């Protein structure tokens, strides 16, 4: 499946070079321009918990999500992620739990350390 294939052929993007977050490009974007901190960005998104337990997506909301990179507002994966993303871009994110909910989780929507996959596709982003 995706997360598997992330496992063995994704990029490892932690600086620490961790295996905590890892990438593969699944659509490519257009324009260079990545997103830098401080910048709005909107996104859809599809996640789940590795357990197969729990499923989440932007588009129950019928709606894009919307975040300032870097302004702590969504998980560190998310913040070192996105910002390696093209506008037009659609990735997918393996994340172990030291860039998500950790240790503590976030009992109990999310368990004690989750590791969690992500398909996350950037539409737009702006200046601040
Ligand atoms: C722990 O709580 C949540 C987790 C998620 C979705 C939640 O609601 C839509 C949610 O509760 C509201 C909270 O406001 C979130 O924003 C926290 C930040 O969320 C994120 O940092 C990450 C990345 C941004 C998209 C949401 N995502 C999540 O961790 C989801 C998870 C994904 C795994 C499966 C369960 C939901």
């Amino acid at each position: 499946g995706a997360p598997a294939t992330v496992t063995e052929q994704g990029e490892d993007i932690t600086s620490k070079k961790d295996r905590g977050v890892l990438k593969i490009v699944k659509r490519v974007g257009n324009g260079e321009e990545t997103p830098m901190i401080g910048d709005k960005v909107y996104v859809h998104y599809k996640g789940k918990l590795s357990n197969g337990k729990k499923f989440d997506s932007s588009h129950d909301r019928n709606e894009p999500f919307v975040f300032s990179l870097g302004k702590g507002q969504v998980i560190k994966a998310w913040d070192i992620g996105v910002a390696t993303m093209k506008k037009g871009e659609i990735a997918h994110l393996l994340i172990k739990p030291e860039y998500a909910y950790g240790s503590a989780g976030s009992l109990p929507k999310i368990p004690s350390n989750a590791t969690l996959f992500f398909e996350i596709e950037l539409l737009d982003f702006k200046g601040e």
